């Protein structure tokens, strides 16, 4: 079980996660079930490194990210679950004024906003864990 970095075709291997950076336009909420049905999840990121791998292949004219203020009350939460241990916002968010704009995206830069849900944006990344090879 040594040695974690293999992913199924079309994801890109960091580390102990694999990524899938899609394309077409999508809200938050479908771009969500677009991951969620091929098997990850919108993306968590919880280092500068894994910060640094994104920002070299995230798109451009922005992503969607799985990052979302579930409950009101503006605390950002994954939605794989894992904990908000890194955070890599553009600086001023998120701010307490946005009311509605729960959801998060990475700019072509690799800084996060919040936006409103049903924005439309261009990409969405995923991840999923790497299986390990046998050795």
């Amino acid at each position: 079980g040594f040695v974690c970095n293999t992913c199924p075709e079309k994801w890109i291997n960091f580390q102990r996660k694999c990524y899938y950076f899609g394309k077409g336009t999508k809200q938050w909420v479908h771009a969500r079930y677009a991951c969620d049905d091929m098997e990850g999840q919108l993306v968590s990121i919880h280092s500068p490194e894994e910060q640094d791998f994104l920002t070299k292949h995230a798109s451009h004219t922005g992503s969607w990210i799985g990052l979302r203020n579930l409950d009101l009350k503006g605390e950002f939460i994954w939605v794989d679950g894992s904990h908000v241990d890194y955070s890599n916002w553009a600086p001023g968010e998120p701010t307490s004024r946005s009311q509605g704009e729960d959801c998060v995206m990475m700019r072509g830069s690799g800084r996060w906003n919040d936006a409103f849900c049903d924005r439309k944006l261009g990409a969405w990344v995923c991840d999923r864990l790497a299986t390990c090879t046998p050795p």
